[PDB]
DNA sequence: GCGGTAGCCG
DNA sequence: CGGCTACCGC
């Protein structure tokens, strides 16, 4: 079996007490991480090596930042989109254990009336052309990450109220779904269709977990031949309940490979 | 037995992971704290209550701040000196288990040539008069705190280097010793008159403990009849080695009463 | 809320 | 080094 996970860590240097024990327990083949919030020269790579994980990383000071930890040595590592602004701190790609892995931290967008929202839409359009150009859909590939898009009403707690939210607004949803149409399968919905499963609970929301006030903007998207072999996918609530948790949960997929 | 401790905590809300386990393990009758750095309405009372400790506290935002935790309910609680500026955030006094407890965070002084050092000197003069007026030296009383004064050469690592340091300058030493000559016994020196023992190691001095690069500016001072019963007094080095420690060490005195 | 940033400070 | 005052981002 092959296990691939994705996890927005909200600062890797402030989350090793979660990530390292979680890797020891769950032993995924590949863990994609977002919002590492660290410059490359300060990335805590030794902490991963000591538990038998390779780790590749791309980030700048204070914000954004992406990394992939793996049991097998990553090859053919690249950073960013292939056009300006490259945003190396938002996209890291590698061939790992025969899998083409693309890990994205999509711009969140701030508010729909902002320049940042237009930048998010443009990023999703650029990502479309990037993946159309570079992904072999007859091969095993996974596009993982924190997409900052909840594509269907089941992916948000209150679809009726969130029409103007940057993570649920129609333009972002349409742009994200345009990429899925290339032939990515949202494996969470292969296994758990139409089921309230959230990968994010806002720190600011009192009792968020207990009252089900979450979002599902994180995804593992697999090419058709890999998706066909997906036998499980779930969000792990345990690290979200631990002391000093990330606001996101890991999302885990298991393939019959 | 009766156990009394003093501990400069460098922000109580940042030090509960040290202080609460420390109380549970050491079970002192009285713990005086300095540099709590918290306004009264935000003092973490419940943390002490849930381990069976009373706590009384006096402080404003971000600087200074004093508190006393005790097994027995404090009585006749007062804040500050009895003259303007009162500095309620630098003195808290209470009758606890029949003992008159005075907890001070003496002005540090900054530099020898500054208005702040003058303020430190007049504060010590004011404290002399306050204690002379209000302490019965026939009764059980303890004056403890972070005095920001190392009275003798044994109390500092480099007496020569530090002649003009605010915590070891002759003016502050004589002002402090003037208070002691009222009848206060520095119990650390009753038990360990000749030992190099420190209650502070600067965070910035790498290897300070091994290198003996410490200061002893914290004290537990007892009236003669209480002092006569002192059987032990030591600084606890263990919490100084802990993750995210205070820069100061708990100073502990035990009395056979 | 709770990550990050900078400069101030002992 | 690790508190503070502030701010910034999600």
């Amino acid at each position: 079996m092959l296990k691939i996970a994705t996890f927005n860590v909200n600062s890797i240097r402030s989350r090793l007490h979660i990530v390292i024990p979680w890797l020891k327990e769950n032993k995924p083949d590949i863990l994609c991480m977002q919002e590492t919030k660290v410059e490359n020269r300060k990335f805590p790579e030794a902490d991963f090596h000591r538990i038998g994980y390779h780790v590749v990383f791309s980030g700048s000071k204070g914000r954004n930042g992406v990394a992939i930890a793996s049991l097998e040595e990553p090859e053919d590592v690249s950073f960013g989109l292939d056009s300006e602004p490259k945003d190396e701190d938002r996209l890291i790609r590698a061939k790992i254990a025969g899998i083409d892995v693309i890990n994205t931290y999509v711009p969140q967008g701030f508010k729909i009336d902002s320049e940042k929202y237009q930048y998010k839409l443009q990023w999703l359009e650029r990502l479309y052309h990037y993946l159309q150009k570079t992904v072999d859909f007859r091969s095993f590939a996974v596009w993982c990450g924190d997409m900052n898009v909840a594509p269907e009403p089941i992916d948000v707690h209150s679809p009726d109220k969130l029409k103007n939210h940057v993570c649920f607004h129609e333009d972002a949803r349409r742009a994200y779904k345009k990429i899925l149409e290339l032939g990515f399968v949202d494996v969470l919905r292969k296994i758990h269709p139409n089921e309230r499963i959230y990968t994010f609970y806002d720190y600011r929301v009192k009792g968020a977990i207990e009252r089900g006030l979450g979002w599902r903007g994180d995804a593992i998207l697999a090419t058709p031949p890999l998706a066909e072999r997906c036998v499980d996918c779930y969000a792990d609530i345990k690290p979200r309940l631990a002391e000093k948790p990330s606001d996101h949960l890991p999302l885990v997929a298991v393939f019959d490979v």
